[PDB]
């Protein structure tokens, strides 16, 4: 599923996003587009053998099973595939962990270089939220 704007907005405020960790929804929103460009069924493969999946395009490495990453963890215990759902709940719980675990939204690369420092509110504005 492709969502709009405005719709994940409202689907990540619900799951409990706006000022998670004290990042406001305009982030995750920002995150999301340029991780993905709000596609939930985003792939991408790293030169180390990883993959990220999903809307927030969340690593192998660590964080999910896909069944071909040597070595790696399964910190959120899912599947890799479960991320890749219309249903965005397994994404958001994951990135909740993910979060908390010390370097905050710099853990998303594209946030860190396309987010971070901008005016993120301007990515749910006019939404009905
Ligand atoms: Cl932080
Ligand atoms: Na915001
Ligand atoms: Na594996």
């Amino acid at each position: 599923k492709v969502f709009g704007r405005c719709e994940l907005a409202a689907a990540m405020k619900r799951h409990g996003l706006d000022n998670y960790r004290g990042y406001s929804l305009g982030n995750w929103v920002c995150a999301a587009k340029f991780e993905s460009n709000f596609n939930t069924q985003a792939t991408n493969r790293n030169t180390d053998g990883s993959t990220d999946y999903g809307i927030l395009q969340i690593n192998s490495r660590w964080w999910c099973n896909d069944g071909r990453t040597p070595g790696s963890r399964n910190l959120c215990n899912i599947p890799c595939s479960a991320l890749l759902s219309s249903d965005i709940t397994a994404s958001v719980n994951c990135a909740k962990k993910i979060v908390s675990d010390g370097n905050g939204m710099n853990a998303w690369v594209a946030w860190r270089n396309r987010c971070k420092g901008t005016d993120v509110q301007a990515w749910i504005r006019g939404c009905r939220l």
